[PDB]
């Protein structure tokens, strides 16, 4: 009784340039474009028969092809035009999950103002978006997730940890202040996608990084939460997000050895082991929508 | 309405490195290790009140502690014993998964005999599982996920991949004869916790690698499936695996420009794009265990 | 006649975070560092006597007791202050390289102005710096070496290729528009350390940046040396500048198959391979310094 | 007086994938290639000719052709035939280096056999050259580097360090029993270019790893000079070899909190920082040969 479960396959990390040029002030879209079609492939997979198999060749054609011929503007509207796309052409699927991380770029500033088509790498955290497209017609069903990845953050004080459980097994000493600092890992679920992708980005990325600034942390449990909490508290589209938090351990080293004094002044930043701290905020009024979810952050 | 959802913490990549030493003849378990709890620590995200956290920092000196004090054999003993003993540590647990590479080491070679303490890296995949542990006593249950990670595997012929869906962005040839390179990403779920960990996994993973050598592929989706239904036809006592594989191209390069022929002799491997093929194989006599895969691979 | 040759040893990337609290407004220096010392070791490696060798773990320590005993400003004075620090612990020693890279943080805004103490990294390359420093007292000499790494920059225009060299291998063809992308490594020394190293720092990055926009590019051997050249015009104090820039190719993608035109608008961002065009621009009337560049970028 | 200095030129990272399969059991050869030619290229930098440029294009296509042409077996021999190659096409240039990494695999074993055409990276390390050619006809030179990188490898006893020099600011206990583990990198330099490239790469591997195993240690600067000097004693062919080895610390975690012996058993593996131990072992009656060692490991 054995037989072929959940499966999806696609191109993965097909990466596009698109530039607009049509006044000589150039503008960029730098992408990374996953897509994962699922559907009625289980011929293919039992028997190698490829007659519903669009290749993954092709998907990855697709991505250029409609970066010119749909344009990119915001990445939650490419992704959605790309699953609307594969369902189209591929009638054994019966939905297609478009992933896409953008890189940001600045303009290099010369005299003053930004160069008409010379650019540096921002390099402040990946913007992402994970749109899950599923149906055809009137049965058509889709779900946007936007995030960011990799935001490099760091408090030297509002930061405390004390009062926690100690057991046989505890050697942590109670702090009233260290260093508190990550990489964050967020993404977050629209309730509908009828958004305006760009200004709501731009707000929660704002409210993240300012509650992290200025909540006085007890623990990053409890800054995750705060983080979270106003993001849905300025956001009614947005259901739910799910925050994804390394604790880097800014160790404070002990230079009585040595004959000096550390007034939280030198510290070893440690590489590994490091707390991971998780948690999602979720609206109480609204449905769960796991099919937004299936497969993020993999399959396996 | 908002309210915290779904939340875990631990310590991230614990690199625990344990030497048996009872004879002059070493042997080496080199590991890393990830600890997340799960239960009641509502109010350490809400209002900051710590008293239910037992602290990321004791988690890690629980994982050198119990390497000592109950050993390190096969992982999936250590992990599940991490498990209970979290769940007795911290009252407001109601669960725990704990993850675990681990790198292989061979003894290097000296007059034809292996070294009695030097060793070199195996380097050929590593060795995971991922157990997860929920309630106490009667009401425990745990769950055992093994795996294999980054396997890099590759066939130079018997591989094809013709009679797809051709559409009108399709420019990909029909083929009889290509390349199949991919990097084998994989974890099974076993039906119970009574199980010789290590001859299981020495025979999945011989399984994997001799269906991919010697099957004739038809598609990657085919060689999975093959791959994966083997390994359930030979052990009774794996519920369900999941197999994730790039497909690593090697494109034969064109060298008629040249001068030259190239019947499937030089080739560019190239980097990025990658088909990602995924598919799942299950005993459809058996129930789904969500429990064992909830945050994997990750948590977003 | 088999003996020692060149030999070197230290401490290898030792994460330092310095922290300066002396008012509510917290400034922050991340820092990375490498010990070399040189000198008489020979018995420490023929015969295993290590009585002239300080341990690496000490050279650790000394990073962090400075940073608090003498401060972290400038991180070509905090090289050179632990160069000739190990000079007077080490006897034996008769040389010794620090290289320092340094990760910049921006304040979080915050309400429109920066947080006292909240950061995040800038992400826009990393300052460096290689500080050698030989002998004692009178015979005392130093070398100061600065750069700037991972700088990620693209021209969208104002790139030009042609004219080359077209031998029977060649299918290149040749250009008048294309997308010069490239991530910058370059290093240049200081012919003396009377340097306001802050200053020349931040003027020396404006002017490679301001170049690879601004000059009309007929190759990136020709952007190099107007980006070097430009750098030394500016900058008496400057003996010589390397600069190392891979030409990330980004390949207008060929959009006729799937009937569409691409007006240099659609690119496929390559990984491997890249070009590697490496240059130095030199004052022809000062004497090179190969002291300064013994083990940069590495041993071997 | 600002001039154009040393400069290089050519393609990075070429992975050229080579089978050879004139019966069905096929062979592999998988290569990373860079090529760099030097020569007159003074104008293509100052005023933008590139008359005398070859292509970085070119290169990658040359790489391919005689990949068919010529064949890959030692990978020393493919790069000294690409360093002439290049010299022939390019009358400005002057000299080539040609780099190459080499990514060993082995057969899939099926019913204790070797599978013809299936395949698993080895894992061990990589196998790398670095060939420059410099001339043409009767003023032709030439030299080879062979070398072993990222071969990692540890020792659980057999390791000492004390005796060292105790300063101020040294903490580090002496200890006749310790871990040494280590990631081997390492180059030499061949006296002639008649050389069994295969049986001497072979031989000195093995010699590398059985004298890190069976020579008791004083200090990794003592164990890196025995095995340069081992590898000299028996292949009068090798001038010069240069290791580079970090000590990756496995520290012995203190259980006595937790009340536990330790006694060399539980080891916490640090990733950063690590001692960096870098060792020359020499012939003194052959001169030194500068010309192999330009631009490695890198240009700045
Ligand atoms: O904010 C924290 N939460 C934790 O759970 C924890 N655990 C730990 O060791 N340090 C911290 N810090
Ligand atoms: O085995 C394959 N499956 C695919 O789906 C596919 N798509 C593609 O382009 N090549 C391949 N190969
Ligand atoms: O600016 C360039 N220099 C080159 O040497 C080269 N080679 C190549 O293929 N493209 C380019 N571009
Ligand atoms: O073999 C060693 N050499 C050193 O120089 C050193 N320094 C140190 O701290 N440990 C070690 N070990």
């Amino acid at each position: 009784a054995i037989v072929l479960g959940r499966n999806q396959y696609g191109k993965a990390e097909v990466r596009v340039f698109r530039v607009y040029r049509d006044t000589p002030r150039h503008e960029v879209r730098d992408l990374n474009v996953w897509t994962a079609l699922r559907g009625d492939f289980t011929d293919a997979h039992v028997t190698g028969d490829q007659s519903h198999v669009l290749p993954t060749d092709t998907q990855k054609n697709t991505v250029y092809a409609l970066a010119k011929k749909e344009g990119i503007r915001a990445i939650e509207d490419f992704a959605l035009t790309l699953g609307d796309h594969f369902l189209r052409q591929v009638p054994a699927a019966t939905g297609a999950r478009i992933a896409i991380e953008e890189y940001a770029w600045d303009r290099i500033d010369v005299d003053g103002t930004g160069h008409d088509h010379g650019f540096v790498r921002r390099g402040q955290g990946t913007r992402t978006t994970v749109v899950t497209v599923e149906g055809r017609g009137d049965e058509r069903r889709a779900w946007v997730l936007s995030g960011i990845s990799d935001l490099i953050i760091a408090k030297t004080t509002g930061s405390e940890f004390h009062g926690f459980l100690k057991d046989e097994y505890t050697t942590l000493e109670e702090t009233h202040d260290r260093i508190l600092a990550t990489s964050l890992h967020t993404r977050w679920r629209y309730l509908t996608t009828d958004v305006d992708w760009d200004k709501t980005f731009a707000s929660v990325r704002s409210i993240l990084l300012r509650q992290f600034a200025t909540v006085h942390s007890l623990a990053l449990q409890q800054t995750l939460y705060a983080m979270g909490s106003a993001v849905l508290e300025a956001h009614p589209e947005i259901a739910e997000i799910r925050l994804s938090a390394p604790n880097k351990h800014h160790f404070l080293v002990d230079l009585q050895p040595f004959g000096l004094d550390n007034p939280g002044e030198v510290f070893y930043a440690s590489d590994r082991p490091y707390g991971l701290i998780e948690a999602s905020v979720v609206r109480d009024d609204v449905p769960e929508a796991p099919e937004a979810w299936l497969a993020t952050p993999g399959f396996c």
